[PDB]
């Protein structure tokens, strides 16, 4: 199944924030309505933040995670929690390698703002 898609409301502020945990750089890229809005590039062993930014979600409300390490696409995991029904989660991780901690690159999507 397709990971790291989200449908997020229109025109809506929302965080987004990655962590690394890997021996090599990740590159996160973060794309509305499918054009990239934002990079992070870092490397950590130890959760470091590699990247934080404010984003709006734009008439689509789509939002794509990709994350690339050694020049290839992380196999990634995602889901999307809500509670009481006003405060938005959406988690991606993605693993890199074989040891399948999926941390290595840790992206944290929330909303709303303010
Ligand atoms: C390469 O060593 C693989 C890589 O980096 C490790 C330190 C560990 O974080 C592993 O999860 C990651 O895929
Ligand atoms: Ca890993
Ligand atoms: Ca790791
Ligand atoms: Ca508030």
């Amino acid at each position: 199944a397709t990971q790291g898609v989200f449908t997020l409301p229109a025109n809506t502020r929302f965080g987004v924030t990655a962590f690394a945990n890997s021996s090599g750089t990740q590159t996160v890229n973060v794309l509305v309505n499918n054009e990239t809005a934002a990079t992070f590039s870092g490397q950590s062993t130890n959760n470091a933040v590699i990247g934080t930014q404010v984003l709006n979600s734009g008439s689509s409300g789509k939002v794509q995670v990709q994350v690339s390490v050694n020049g290839r696409p992380s196999d990634l995991v995602s889901a999307q929690v809500i509670l009481t029904n006003e405060l938005n989660f959406a988690l991606v991780g993605s693993e890199d390698g074989t040891d399948n901690d999926y941390n290595d690159a840790v992206v944290v999507i929330n909303w709303p703002l303010g």
